[PDB]
C-alpha cells in the first residue's frame, strides 16, 4: 500500500531535475541511490545473488540517467563477517557484478560500488570459523558488551590493527577498487561513514591509539585519506567519492556528543578541497544527515537536532550528496537543491519504489517499506514492490 | 551628514531588542559596542587619555543595559608597539580605566576589557626604543616585506617564542584580567582574532613551529587554550569571553584559502563546548564574520562568500556575538537574532553614532563616519558625534 499521511509534492521544476555531472557520469537528475546492503548475496563465497541482484538494480536504474550507489562490498574477507553481503575480491564475485553493472548501463544509468570494511561491526564467531582476525582500531574498548562477548567466546578477541595491517588493508581497498572498474563500474564509494571500520579509526571513542593512526585530529583521519590517496591513484580522483557521516552514532560512534567532532570531519573535508586545488578532485563527498542517526529508527526518530552539515559547504567546493529521510519531506528537498552542486540520497524509500525518480518528479504518492524484508533471503521486498503502474492496477488506491 | 543612500528598518520588533544575560550582566538589548581602537591614549605610559576617554565612553553607553567591549588594550609593555593604545598593566593606566567604568556603570552599561598582543603586528622601532622583542609565533615568516624590513633596519629582528616567553605573556594576561576586574569591569575578552599574536599561533600561515605550541590543529590552538583556562582560573569563566576572526585575512592571516581553517576554528570552539559541560562556559564567543576580512575597506569591500561563521553554532552552545557590516544591512540583522543566542556587534557605525540603539530600534538615519579620525589624537572625530537630535538641531537632515 501507499504511505498512508503523505502528502506528495512534485519536484520537476527543482534542481533535483536538472543534470548535473559526478566523475564521468552525465546524470539526468540529482536524485541519488545510496548504498544500501540487502544481504541477498549467497554463502559461501559472498556471491551477489545469482538469481535476484540483476533484476533489482535493473528496476530501479530505469530512470535513465541515475546516479546509483551499490550496497556495501567486502574488499576481502578479512573486510568481511556478513555472510550474506557481497564482496569484490574474487572472480566468482565480479562475473555477477558485471551482469548487474551491464544491466543499469543498458538502462542508461550509472553505478559506483561502496567499498566496505566491517572492523568491529562484523561478527567475529563467523569470521572465526574463517580463520579471521577481529579487528578495530583499539583493542580497549568494544562496540557493544554483546559484540565483545562473541568475541572472548568464539576465542576472537578484538584487536588492535597494527601499521602492517592497515597497510594490507589498503592494498585491498586498491585491488577492490581495480576489480570494480575493470568490471565495469562507473566508479568506487569509499565507505568511511556509520561506524564501521574507518569511522572506528575517526572517532575518538573508539580509536585511542597513540601510534600515527590516534591520538589527534589529523592521526586519526589518516587511514581514511591515505585510502583515498591509494585510490586515487590506482583508477583516477574522478572515479572515487568517500562517505562520512558526521553525527551518526550508528554502530557506537560518538555523534554531537563529541565536542570535536565537526572538527574531525572538517579536518577530512580540508584535506579534500587541499587536494581538488592540487589538482585531484574527488568525484563527490557523500553525507548522512543529523536527519537520521540511524536508519533502522522509523522516520523522524533519531534525529539529532543540534548539528548541521552546512559547515562542509564552507571546506569542499565539490559535489555534495546528502541522505537522511527527504523522501516524505519534498518541502526540505526543495530548499536544499537550490544550492547547484547539492545531490539527494533518498534511502529507504528507493527500496520500495523502483521508480521513484517518477515518482518525486510527479508528486505521485509513494509505496509504503517493509522493514522486515531489508535484510532477507527473499525476492520478495527486493525486487516485488511495484511501479506505480502496476501498483495502480493492483488497487492500491484503494487500500 | 546622514548616510545618504541607507534605508533605515526599525529593529524593535526583533530580538535585537530582547534582554539577555551575558556573563553576570543583565543587557537590555543585544546590539553590542565591539573592540574599537582609536589611538587617544597618551604617550608615554600608553595611559587612557585624561581629557576624552571618559566622556567618549559614556557617550556610547548612553542607552541603559548596553554591553561595551573596550578598544584593544596591552597586557604588558612587550605586548604593546603602539604609543597610543592603552595598556593595563599600570597603576596609571589603571586609574584612567576605574574613571571609565565607573562612568558606564553610572549610565546603567557594561564594560568588558579587550586584552590585547600585538606578536607581529606592533612597530619593531617602537618596540627596539624600549628595550622590547619584537615576537611572532615564528621567525622565518613576516607579516610583510615592510615590517621585515623595520625589524632588521632596527635590530629587533622577528623573535620566534621559546616556551617560557609564552608562559611569561600568559602571566601578563593573568595579571592584566585582575587589573581590570579590581578597576571594575564587567568581564575581559581575549583577543584572539585578526592576526594578533594568539592568531599568529592559530594560522599555519604564520605559525611553522615544530614544538607543542605549531605543527598541528591543537598544537596552534594551545597558546590560545591555554590563555583561557589561565583567566578562567583566575577570575572566572563567567567573566572570561574569546575573539576570533576564522575567515579573516587582516595581518597576514590565511582565512579561506587555507583548506584547514575552518577544522583549526572548529577545534578552538570544540574545547570550549568541552569546558562548558564540565562547567566552565565562557561568557561568549565572538566571531568577527566574513562579510568583513578588513574594516579599513569600505563596507561591502574584502566580503568572503565562500565561508560561514554557522559552523560554531553546531558546536559551541552559548551566547555568540557577530560582527561585521550590520549597520547598514538591518535585514540581515533582522534574520540573525531570529537565533536566540545571538548578538550583534556594530563597529564603525557606534564611533560615529552615540545613539546608536536608539536609531536601531526607530528605524532613524545613521551618522556618517569619518574614517580620516580613527586614529587621530583628536575629540574631532570622536566625541564630538551628535545624537539624533543634536543632529537635527544640526540641520542634517538637510544636508
Ligand atoms: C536496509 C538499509 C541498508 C543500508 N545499507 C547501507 C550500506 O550498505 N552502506 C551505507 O553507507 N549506508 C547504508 N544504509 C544507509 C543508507 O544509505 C541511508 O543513508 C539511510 O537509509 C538514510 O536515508 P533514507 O532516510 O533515505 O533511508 C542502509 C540503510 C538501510 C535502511
Ligand atoms: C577603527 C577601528 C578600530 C578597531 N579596533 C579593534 C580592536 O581594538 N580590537 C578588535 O578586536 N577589533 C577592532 N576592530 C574591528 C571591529 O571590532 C569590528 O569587528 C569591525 O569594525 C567590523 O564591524 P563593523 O562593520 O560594524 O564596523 C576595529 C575596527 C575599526 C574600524
Ligand atoms: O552503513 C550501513 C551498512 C548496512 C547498514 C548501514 C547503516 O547505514
Ligand atoms: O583588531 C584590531 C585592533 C585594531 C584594528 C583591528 C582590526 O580589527
Ligand atoms: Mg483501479
Ligand atoms: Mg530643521
Amino acid at each position: 500500500s501507499f504511505v498512508k499521511d503523505f502528502k506528495p509534492q512534485a519536484l520537476g521544476d527543482t534542481n533535483l531535475f536538472k543534470p548535473i555531472k559526478i566523475g564521468n557520469n552525465e546524470l539526468l537528475h540529482r536524485a541519488v541511490i545510496p548504498p544500501l546492503t540487502r544481504m541477498r548475496a549467497l554463502h559461501p563465497g559472498n556471491i551477489p545473488n545469482r538469481d535476484w541482484a540483476v533484476e533489482y538494480y535493473t528496476q530501479r536504474a530505469q530512470r535513465p540517467g541515475t546516479m546509483i550507489i551499490t550496497e556495501g562490498a567486502f574488499i576481502s574477507p578479512q573486510a568481511g563477517g556478513y555472510d550474506n553481503a557481497p564482496g569484490v575480491w574474487s572472480e566468482e564475485q565480479m562475473v555477477e557484478w558485471t551482469k548487474i553493472f551491464n544491466a543499469i548501463h543498458e538502462k542508461k544509468s550509472f553505478v559506483w560500488v561502496q567499498l566496505w570494511v566491517l572492523g568491529w561491526a562484523a561478527f567475529p564467531d563467523n569470521l572465526a570459523r574463517d580463520g579471521l582476525r577481529y579487528d578495530s582500531a583499539s583493542d580497549n574498548v568494544f562496540m557493544d558488551a554483546e559484540q565483545e562477548a562473541k568475541a572472548k567466546k568464539a576465542n576472537n578477541p578484538q584487536h588492535s590493527l597494527t601499521k602492517d595491517e592497515i597497510k594490507q588493508y589498503i592494498k585491498e581497498y586498491v585491488q577492490a577498487a581495480k576489480n570494480s572498474i575493470a568490471a565495469g563500474a562507473d566508479g568506487v564509494e569509499i565507505h568511511s561513514a556509520n561506524g564501521y571500520l574507518l569511522n572506528q579509526f575517526l572517532d575518538p571513542h573508539s580509536n585511542t591509539r597513540t601510534d600515527e593512526y590516534g591520538g589527534s585530529i589529523e592521526n586519526r583521519a589518516r587511514f581514511t585519506l591515505e585510502v583515498v590517496d591509494a585510490l586515487v591513484e590506482a583508477i583516477g580522483h574522478e572515479k572515487v567519492g568517500l562517505r562520512l557521516s558526521p553525527y551518526g552514532v550508528f554502530n557506537s560512534m560518538s555523534g554531537g556528543a563529541e565536542t570535536g567532532i565537526v572538527a574531525q570531519y572538517a579536518y577530512v573535508a580540508g584535506e579534500l578541497e587541499k587536494r581538488a586545488k592540487a589538482g585531484k578532485r574527488l568525484a563527490f563527498v557523500h553525507l548522512v544527515e543529523p536527519r537520521v542517526t540511524n536508519p533502522f529508527l522509523t522516520e523522524g526518530e533519531g534525529e539529532y537536532e543540534g548539528g548541521s552539515n552546512d559547515f562542509v559547504y564552507s571546506i569542499w567546493k565539490g559535489p555534495v550528496i546528502r541522505a537522511g529521510n527527504f523522501a516524505l519531506h519534498p518541502e526540505v528537498v526543495r530548499e536544499e537543491v537550490k544550492d547547484k552542486r547539492t545531490l539527494i540520497g533518498y534511502g529507504r524509500f528507493f527500496i520500495s519504489n523502483p521508480d521513484l525518480v517518477d515518482r518525486l518528479e510527479k508528486g505521485l504518492p509513494l509505496n509504503k517499506y517493509d522493514r522486515d524484508t531489508f535484510y532477507q533471503m527473499s525476492a520478495h521486498g527486493y525486487i516485488d514492490y511495484p511501479t506505480y503502474e502496476e501498483a495502480l492496477k493492483l488497487g492500491w488506491d484503494k487500500k
